[PDB]
């Protein structure tokens, strides 16, 4: 048997970054911009972002090496906060909409954007941690769902099943490729399993700002036009539930979970379209 259903918990007290540490600029506003930026990158910006993404994959790494039995999601962000902020990034979720905290910890039924607080992880849990960082101007983003204890077979098998369905689709990136083939792989591969693909949230294009307008679908549909041209850089991170789509926010205007309260998987990286294939930027 595994936990029953989640509910919020208590924020720790806002953790401060030095202030040498450059903001992005929608902290202390209540909207971002973003949505109207070119799609492919220069060069630079292309080298600050394998920073960023090193640093993102650290702090993720580092606050999934955490994850267990007994550990509160706030003591994720804190691991996960310490080390962008000792790596001189500022933690690019602190302050995005008013968001309280430096990264998101999304457990069983939480489809995404999970707020870490009070709530104690425990066996069976699977738990999301979604890490990113703001350095050098631009943004990583990556995130990858960690089992505590021994995870029950339905739940072990959505995560792994979750993880190849992301492998794949990075696999397909090349360049003159229709970027609806991500979507098309990892609705056809969760769909072997009868898993039902999220769709009201998508990867996204990723540079100077974190979700640039360009809209990276993960489940079919072949009518969108985008191809994929070297120096594009954007993100896969598809959302996989053994449930229903229907869902629901928390009171705290962030938290999404299955309304079916059925569990939920993801995993998430940035990545650069090169002349041949494929880099991942949120690598160690
Ligand atoms: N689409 C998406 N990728 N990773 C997330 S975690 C939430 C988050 C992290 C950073 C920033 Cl600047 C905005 C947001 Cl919404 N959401
Ligand atoms: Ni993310
Ligand atoms: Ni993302």
């Amino acid at each position: 048997p595994s936990r029953t259903a989640l509910s919020p918990g208590v924020l720790s007290p806002t953790r401060p970054v030095p202030n040498w540490i450059a903001r992005p600029e929608y902290v202390g506003k209540p909207a971002a911009q973003e949505g109207s930026e070119p799609w492919v990158q220069t060069p630079e910006v292309i080298e600050k972002m394998r920073v960023a993404g090193r640093i993102a994959a650290g702090a993720l790494a580092e606050a999934g090496k955490a994850v267990a039995p007994g550990v509160t999601t706030d003591e994720l962000d804190r691991i996960a906060h310490e080390y962008l902020v000792d790596n001189g990034a500022y933690p690019s979720t602190l302050g995005y909409k008013g968001f309280p905290k430096s990264c998101c910890t999304s457990l069983n039924e939480v489809i995404c954007h999970g707020i870490p607080d009070s709530t104690v992880i425990t066996d069976g849990d699977i738990v999301n941690i979604d890490v990113t960082a703001y350095i050098g101007g631009v943004h990583g983003d990556t995130n990858a769902t960690f089992p505590a204890g021994d995870v029950a077979d339905e739940h072990r098998l959505l995560v792994d099943r979750t993880r190849e369905a992301t492998m794949r689709a990075i696999n397909t990136v090349k360049p003159g490729r229709a970027l609806s083939v991500i979507g098309r792989v990892i609705e056809s591969y969760a769909n072997r399993f009868g898993y039902n693909v999220v769709r009201d949230f998508t990867g996204h294009g990723i540079g100077t700002t974190f979700h640039n307008g360009l809209v990276v679908l993960h489940y079919d549909q072949p009518a969108v036009e985008t191809i994929m041209q070297p120096g594009m850089t954007f993100t896969i991170e598809p959302m996989i539930n053994l449930g229903a789509l229907d869902y629901e926010i928390w009171d705290d205007g962030w938290t999404v979970v299955t309304k079916d309260r059925k569990w939920t998987a993801q995993f998430e990286h940035t990545l650069l379209v090169t002349d041949t294939g494929v880099e991942i930027l949120t690598c160690l």
